[PDB]
């Protein structure tokens, strides 16, 4: 999976 995706997954 994509680590910027992963980066927003965390707010979310």
């Amino acid at each position: 999976l994509d680590a910027a995706l992963l980066a927003a997954a965390k707010a979310w």
